[PDB]
């Protein structure tokens, strides 16, 4: 105990330093609270990577199954980065991008930087040149299994995907950490065995279960695990919802998170916050919440300062 937390304070200390910050952590511990980070669109997901957001100048990957809702959370991160301010791309190999969708979410679709590369090599060479610019706060790579290398698209040996990822990346996440952008790599369920160690946070999407609106299917649960986390305690894990034709419901990881943390009491059927009711039931709750934007946004602050941010 005494003399044994010395050593061991310094084995930290000396791995800290020859590896960097986050190389090793304790799971209990707290989040080093970044200036900025690109919030997620769920206050949840946001409290479950630790740093209340992707964290910037970083290589990020979010993985599941065809529809598992990835997208939609790399959207948002696109929104809330261009809300601040800031400029997106969008390297797209898969073709699949709705931008009403996009737009309804948050996104600003016009000032979306997007590309449709020929070859795998040319995807991550341009989204290579639009990082060393400095000038954009986050790229999307549409996807990690659709890279497909020149030689194989010209039909001319076996592992080559591989490694192009290995060589892109390694170019790649020095200009990241200088830039100050983040990458998203979106991936199915495929060349992200490099992908997996460049990667300061990998998250492991999927639906729970279809949610109902009566008889007709409004939207998805959706799970999301923080597999790896090189900027917070990782193996956390988070749920939301995700709405048809709308994205994540804000409001309704409020209420979840509100109620987790005890910022809002449940009597029965009734979410209550602050001795006022918020409605009988998560669709009333959820909808008082858009309504009223002043009393989300202030549960939003709340739960903000209980947590470390």
């Amino acid at each position: 105990t005494p003399d044994r937390e010395k050593a061991l304070e310094l084995a930290v200390a000396q791995i800290e330093k020859s590896y960097g910050k986050g190389s090793v952590m304790r799971l209990g511990d707290e989040a080093r609270q970044p200036i900025s980070v690109i919030p997620t669109g769920s206050i949840a997901l946001d409290v479950a990577l630790g740093i209340g957001g992707l964290p910037r100048g970083r290589v990020i990957e979010i993985y599941g199954p065809e529809s598992s809702g990835k997208t939609t959370v790399a959207l948002h991160a696109v929104a809330n980065a261009q809300a601040a301010g800031g400029v997106a791309a969008f390297i797209d190999a898969e073709h699949a991008l709705d931008p009403d969708y996009a737009k309804k979410l948050g996104v600003d679709t016009d000032s979306l930087l997007v590309s449709q590369p020929d070859t795998g090599e040319q995807a991550l060479e341009i989204a290579d040149m639009l990082i060393r610019s400095g000038a954009l706060d986050i790229v999307v790579i549409d996807s990690v299994a659709a890279l497909v290398p020149r030689a194989e698209l010209e039909g001319e040996h076996v592992g080559l995907q591989a490694r192009l990822m290995s060589q892109a990346l390694r170019k790649m996440t020095g200009a990241l950490n200088n830039s100050g952008t983040t990458a998203i790599f979106i991936n199915q369920l495929t060349g992200g065995k490099a992908l997996k160690f460049y990667a300061s946070v990998r998250m492991d999407v999927r639906r729970v279960e279809t949610l109902k609106d009566g008889t007709n299917a409004v939207g998805n649960r959706t799970r999301v695990k923080v597999v790896k986390n090189k900027c917070s305690p990782p193996f956390k894990q988070a749920e939301f919802d995700i709405l048809y034709g709308k994205g994540i419901s804000r409001e309704g990881s409020l209420i979840d998170m509100g109620v987790d943390q005890g910022l809002i009491r449940k009597s029965g059927a009734w979410f209550t916050y602050e001795g006022e009711q918020l409605g009988q039931g998560k669709e009333n709750a959820r909808n008082f919440l858009v309504e009223n934007a002043d009393v989300a946004d202030e549960i939003e602050k709340k739960i903000k300062e209980k947590l470390g941010i």
